Order: structure tokens, then C-alpha cells, then sequence
């Protein structure tokens, strides 16, 4: 799949808002993920003891993790589809060290979309949401392809 320039512009316009508070958006997204799909929490040795939303909000390590994750994702989005080199180390650690199934990348995609919809309604109407969905689908398809090359394709 291929996004048009106009679709990329919608994606990077709302992402520019996210980047005004990377740490805050990172927290909301991981809390949404962990609350909606608790099984995902089990993949994180560092966080799986966290029992409540309050504990998650107070965790300094989870906040730092969320910043690392959104920073990596933002670098990929700003490539506008030319992201082969960025995806390679990411695919390798998630396939063979962390062991993250493609299904869980769909779950975090839904969490990102929910949080942008809640925080940026004026910059995230239906066309912008359609464009971000397409960007994230592109990301997932290209990581699934690398997963297969690396021997996991989980
Ligand atoms: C937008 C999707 C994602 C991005 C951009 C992303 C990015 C990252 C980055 C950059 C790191 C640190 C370096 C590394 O180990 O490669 C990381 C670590 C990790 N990722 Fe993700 N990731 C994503 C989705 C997920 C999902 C959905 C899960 C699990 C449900 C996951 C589980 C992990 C784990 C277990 C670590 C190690 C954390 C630690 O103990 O320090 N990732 N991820």
C-alpha cells in the first residue's frame, strides 16, 4: 500500500500536536493498552507487577518507556513510507527477543487511535483518522513481512 502526500500531511499534522507532550501521550497510550488488553502487560518483565492505573501513572520507568516508543514511531512516520532501515532493528528485537505477535501491534494501534481521538478531536476527524489508520496498517504490514524473513512471522 501507498499513502498519498495529502494522507501523510494529515498524519504528520496531528503527530506535531502529540510531540508537544511526548511523555504524556506515551503514558495515556500504554495505560489504555494495558487496561484494554491486559494480556499485553505480561510481555513486559519490567511492568507486569503493576496492578492499577494509579500505579501505572506513577511509574517513572513506564513513562520513560513510552517516550522511547513514541520517539521511534515518530521517526518512522516522518519517513513517509521510506522506513526500511528504521524497521530492521525494531523487527528483529520484537520478533526474536521480546516475541511480540502481530496481533499485539494491532492492539497498540487501536490504543494510539483512541488517545488521539480523545485528545485532538479538532485535528482528528474521520479523514485524519483514516489516514493514521492507513499509516499504521502500512507499518504493521511491513513489520509482518520482516517477521517472516527473520523466522518468526508471529
Ligand atoms: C508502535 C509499536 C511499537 C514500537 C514503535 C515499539 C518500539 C519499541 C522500542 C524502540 C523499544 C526499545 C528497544 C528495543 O528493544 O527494540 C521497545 C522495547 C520493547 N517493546 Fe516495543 N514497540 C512497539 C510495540 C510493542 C508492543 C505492542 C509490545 C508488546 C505488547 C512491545 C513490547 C516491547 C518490549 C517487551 C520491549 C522491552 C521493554 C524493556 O524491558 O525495556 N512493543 N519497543
Amino acid at each position: 500500500m501507498v499513502l498519498s502526500e495529502g494522507e501523510w500531511q494529515l498524519v504528520l499534522h496531528v503527530w506535531a500536536k502529540v510531540e508537544a507532550d511526548v511523555a504524556g501521550h506515551g503514558q495515556d497510550i500504554f495505560i489504555r493498552l494495558f487496561k484494554s488488553h491486559p494480556e499485553t502487560l505480561e510481555k513486559f518483565d519490567r511492568f507486569k507487577h503493576l496492578k492499577t492505573e494509579a500505579e501505572m501513572k506513577a511509574s517513572e520507568d513506564l513513562k520513560k518507556h513510552g517516550v522511547t516508543v513514541l520517539t521511534a514511531l515518530g521517526a518512522i512516520l516522518k519517513k513517509k513510507g521510506h522506513h526500511e532501515a528504521e524497521l530492521k532493528p525494531l523487527a528483529q528485537s520484537h520478533a526474536t527477543k521480546h516475541k511480540i505477535p502481530i496481533k499485539y501491534l494491532e492492539f497498540i494501534s487501536e490504543a494510539i487511535i483512541h488517545v488521539l481521538h480523545s485528545r485532538h478531536p479538532g485535528n482528528f476527524g474521520a479523514d485524519a483518522q483514516g489516514a493514521m489508520n492507513k499509516a499504521l496498517e502500512l507499518f504493521r504490514k511491513d513489520i509482518a513481512a520482516k517477521y517472516k524473513e527473520l523466522g518468526y512471522q508471529g
